[PDB]
């Protein structure tokens, strides 16, 4: 309602990790952001980017860090000092190993199932009780290392998916803020 709502996208910055299944955060934040029609700028007393918004009437402030995935939640949490966010109205869209290939699921709490993204918010909010958007992207094949795998970009028939996958995550998005 009057409580703001910071949906972060996790993923690492550059061109070679644009489309890696490590990124898909940043490529949901981006859509997001499309569908408000809102741009994203720098944010000096975090070190992220963001951009602002409505949904559901929510008052919305989207972002995405601009260091390397394991310092997120470094830049995450003086975000939601500065738009003063309680940890449980922050929702963070992440790749997830645990679930499968284009499976999406939603949950506040619970593991980080290895992703290290989610390791250094928890570790940064003093929390694990943020609401998450799951984006299933399977598990490693047993030929890759898993920090490899998702620093890899997805495999041709994958990657035929991940654009209508990314778009049901954005919606799941919405309708979460909607009333989750």
């Amino acid at each position: 309602m009057a409580e703001p709502l910071l949906v972060v996208g996790l993923g690492n910055p550059g061109a070679n990790y644009a489309r890696t299944r490590h990124n898909l955060g940043f490529v949901v934040a981006d859509l997001l952001a499309a569908r408000l029609g809102a741009k994203f700028k720098a944010h000096k007393r975090s070190g992220a980017e963001v951009a602002t918004g409505r949904s559901a009437g929510r008052s919305l402030v989207l972002a995405k860090p601009r260091c390397y995935m394991n310092e997120s939640g470094r830049q995450i949490g003086p975000l939601a000092k500065f738009y003063s966010v309680a940890p449980a109205n922050i929702i963070v869209i992440h790749d997830d190993l645990d679930l499968e290939f284009g499976r999406i699921r939603l949950k506040i709490g619970g593991g980080e199932g290895g992703h290290n993204g989610l390791r250094s918010v928890v570790a940064a909010l003093g929390t694990k009780d943020f609401q998450r958007v799951r984006i299933g992207i399977g598990r490693p094949p047993g030929r890759k290392d898993p920090a490899a795998f998702v620093l890899e970009n997805f495999t041709p028939a994958e990657r035929a998916e991940v654009p209508t996958i990314c778009e049901q995550a954005a919606d799941a998005t919405e309708l979460l803020i909607e009333q989750g």
